[PDB]
């Protein structure tokens, strides 16, 4: 029980690095669409000039 | 009964000598596959990242 428990123990740390490198991930998507957001927003108030 | 006795008690002394070459090498092969073990595991860990 110790050989496939630690071997699980070491999948969830790997699953910790895993998850958090989707988080930056993520947050690259994030800020990206901040500046189309605002981009568009912009276009928008272009629109209305 | 001292003669066949005795090659008897011979018999038993070879014995507990092959019986603990035979501890020590089935202990080889656990610290083999200690090793093959950790790696199989690091092979896994490579495989979720």
């Amino acid at each position: 029980i110790s050989n496939r428990l630690s071997n699980q123990i070491s999948g969830l740390n790997v699953a910790t690095r895993n998850a958090n490198d989707g988080i930056s991930l993520a947050q690259t998507a994030e800020g990206a669409l901040q500046q189309s957001t605002n981009i568009l927003q912009r276009i928008r108030d272009l629109a209305l000039q």
